[PDB]
C-alpha cells in the first residue's frame, strides 16, 4: 500500500485542490486508518478537506473526519469504516481526499507525511504501508 | 466551560487513570469539540483512552474518539455528537475521558494542553474555553 500526497501548482490569492492518493489497497479492503501531515500556515490557509471517491459510505462524513491544527502546523485524517461489518472497507486504488487551500504566498507549500497510527484491512491484520510526498508549488 | 486535566500519582511499573473533566457546560450542551494534548513518551505509555460517563450516546465509541501519536508527543481526542440532532450533546459536568497509562519512570508524567479546534454547543455556536493542566506524579 502506498498513499502519495499530490503535487499541484496555483497562483497568490487563488484556491486550488490538493489530492491524496491511495494504490496498492489489498483485497480485504482497508477497514481503518489514521495519519497526521504537515504543513506551513503561512504559505497554505487550509479552507477545508473533502473526502474522495474511494469513500464508499454513502454518507462519507460518517466514516472520515479530519483536524486542522494551524499553531501546531499539523492535519490529522482519520478513517474508521462505519458500517462496522467491513461493508464500507476501502477497496480500490483512487483519490482518497481532497485539501482545500488558498495560496497566500508563492514560496514553496510542502504537504509531508509526519506519522502513522493504525492501518489494517478487513481482518483487522496490520498492513505495510510507504508515504510519499507533495504539495503546492514544490 | 473549563477542562481540567486531573493530577493523579502512580510508581513506575503500575498502570493508572488520568481522567479529564469538563465544568461550566451550558444548557444548550455541547455537540462537538476537538483539541491537543502534549504527554512525554518516555515516562507514560499510553495504553488507551475511554470515554467518561457523560458521553451520553449508548455506544459511546460512535461519537467519541482519540489518536495517539507517540513520536509526535501528541494525543488527539475529537467528540462529535452522533445522533445529529443534538441528542447525545454533553449537558452535564463530570468525567469527559480516562487516559489509561502505565508510568515507566517516576519522572514527572505532564499531560499539557495544546491547542483547541472547535467546541460548540447544540446551536453550533463557538464557546469560550479555558483548560487545566495535570498528569501523573505532578
Amino acid at each position: 500500500v502506498v498513499v502519495e500526497i499530490g503535487k499541484v501548482t496555483g497562483s497568490v490569492g487563488t484556491t486550488v485542490e490538493i489530492p491524496v492518493y491511495f494504490r496498492g489497497v489489498p483485497s480485504k479492503g482497508i477497514a481503518n486508518c489514521d495519519f497526521v501531515f504537515r504543513y506551513d500556515p503561512n504559505v497554505l490557509e487550509i479552507i477545508g478537506i473533502d473526502p474522495g471517491d474511494i469513500i464508499v459510505d454513502p454518507n462519507p462524513t460518517k466514516s472520515f473526519d479530519t483536524a486542522i491544527y494551524p499553531d501546531r502546523k499539523i492535519i490529522v485524517f482519520l478513517f474508521a469504516e462505519d458500517s462496522g461489518t467491513g461493508a464500507y472497507a476501502i477497496t480500490k486504488d483512487g483519490v482518497f481526499a481532497k485539501i482545500r487551500a488558498t495560496v497566500k504566498s508563492s514560496a514553496p507549500g510542502y504537504i509531508t507525511f509526519d506519522e502513522v497510527g493504525g492501518f489494517a484491512d478487513n481482518d483487522l491484520v496490520e498492513q505495510k504501508v510507504s508515504f510519499i510526498d507533495g504539495g503546492v508549488n514544490v
